[PDB]
């Protein structure tokens, strides 16, 4: 089964994702 490791990385590339998204709203 996936880690700790690997499990907290993604949740690091989740916040990455998420974060692009709230720049998007903003975006004009
Ligand atoms: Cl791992
Ligand atoms: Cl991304």
């Amino acid at each position: 089964s996936q880690g700790t490791f690997t499990s907290d990385y993604s949740k690091y590339l989740d916040s990455r994702r998420a974060q692009d998204f709230v720049q998007w709203l903003m975006n004009t």
